[PDB]
């Protein structure tokens, strides 16, 4: 028993992280097959980032202007191209440590593990969620750009995030592995506004089911509610609206615990109106929304990877 | 910027996890060089665990009674021995993926990463602390026994924990890699009492320094205090006493932020007497004690590994 903010094993990703250096800037890159993916602002100086013309800046660069290192072995760049906001550096050697992988664009509310790297070397791994406003509350220092987010399905590694920048508000923004930003952000050092950040209601409900499974049950109460009645209360407290697709995803958890989804919503409704009263749920004094229904099932059953 | 409960990259440990099977019981083992370490109760049935005579139970077993698997390759057991509560299975093949490693016995308050495994396959990684009562609040299901805890110093892997059992209270207990239990626990299914769990004050202070570094400063107040004055307040709220060695460890953080250790203690004193008043520090409504002073420095500077 017990419940922890668990991240995927990062072994398969550590073997794909390399150090990419262009001119004076150095950041991390993802080496899969004979292609190295990295943020395109590696071709920028600190001055260029204020208002960069990436096309004009890439004209000045040649294949030999890029230094790709994997630990202590060098990689020769044979070709280069810009796909949206990522750079694709074609190298001569195919990464022998390439695992089975896909490129996936996740939706808000979904969770993934981040492997923070600096100078192509892994430093730590943690779990986080894609906020409804397409930002993540990560932990990134200068030089962490190019760090990737990923999920693991048995033997396949689904890459879903590449870190590109920290916003002036302290939150973080990035792209998928095709170079398309999550949200309305651009790879430029300017004041960019992130929308209102809302709580992922479906994740909170899944978290409450994990609490019941692990012995926390004080929040279970006497009432029930309707979808519209709850969504009305939820919107006042900046909670995502609950749809029928969310009820369907929680089905397996409802069957395990014998608590109807709508009954759990009534419990959450009271928690929203009356607070926690100094109590804790799974050791947390706040309502957690970084566990998806699949994460809860995964951790409460023991799904593994190879 | 930002601050996350970060775990070490588990790549170097995933290559050492194997599946150990004796008779009918199967759990995880740590394969280093030509020795496989695993909990000794792998030789026990569900009936034996109530009151096991491990010596008499090991007499009945021979080298061929142990099935060691690494993914899909078999390992032939050449020798076996019992060191305290761990079993050391000498095999014919030396693990090629053996990293530089030490065996370390940590002290309470220190943190480490846990790689939860089932049937020798990694499933997740999370960070936790050794409670002052020599337990850990982990996430372990049946078959997770043998999962190891570890730290990483650049290129060396320090193994410090092997999971052995879950106590009736839901908390978890284990040994070092020499088989010595942390705490007064024995590898037997009986009612075992864990001491009073206290908060790791030095870790809370380090966490507060991380908050100041990341922009959270409302808890900084006007007062100061003495070591004895604070320790008096701390003991009432079940906080570990603060010694001069703790003040010395926090020195670098005090120099970075310009806030004297004793001044930070005064801030924590008020938080203990008046609570948080519905506010949050680094997104947490409770006082976090699972970050050591070294963890904070590590995450706020960007120390990496290879
Ligand atoms: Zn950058
Ligand atoms: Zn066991």
């Amino acid at each position: 028993s017990g419940f922890r903010k668990m991240a995927f094993p990062s072994g398969k990703v550590e073997g794909c992280m390399v150090q990419v250096t262009c001119g004076t800037t150095t950041l991390n890159g993802l080496w899969l097959d004979d292609v190295v993916y990295c943020p395109r602002h590696v071709i920028c100086t600190s001055e260029d980032m204020l208002n960069p013309n990436y096309e004009d800046l890439l004209i000045r660069k040649s294949n030999h202007n890029f230094l790709v290192q994997a630990g202590n072995v060098q990689l020769r760049v044979i070709g280069h191209s810009m796909q949206n906001c990522v750079l694709k550096l074609k190298v001569d050697t195919a990464n022998p440590k390439t695992p089975k992988y896909k490129f996936v664009r996740i939706q808000p509310g979904q969770t993934f593990s981040v492997l923070a790297c600096y100078n192509g070397s892994p430093s730590g791994v943690y779990q986080c969620a894609m906020r409804p406003n397409f930002t993540i509350k990560g932990s990134f220092l200068n030089g962490s750009c190019g760090s990737v987010g990923f999920n693991i399905d048995y033997d396949c590694v689904s890459f879903c995030y590449m870190h590109h920048m920290e916003l002036p508000t302290g939150v973080h923004a990035g792209t998928d592995l095709e170079g398309n930003f999550y949200g309305p952000f651009v790879d430029r050092q300017t004041a960019q506004a992130a929308g209102t950040d809302t709580t992922i209601t479906v994740n909170v409900l899944a978290w409450l089911y994990a609490a019941v499974i692990n012995g926390d049950r004080w929040f279970l109460n006497r009432f029930t509610t309707t979808l519209n009645d709850f969504n009305l209360v939820a919107m006042k407290y900046n909670y995502e609206p609950l749809t029928q697709d969310h009820v369907d995803i929680l089905g397996p958890l409802s069957a395990q615990t014998g608590i109807a989804v709508l009954d759990m919503c009534a419990s959450l409704k009271e928690l929203l109106q009356n607070g926690m009263n100094g109590r804790t749920i799974l050791g947390s004094a706040l309502l957690e929304d970084e566990f998806t229904p699949f994460d809860v099932v995964r951790q409460c059953s023991g799904v593994t990877f190879q």
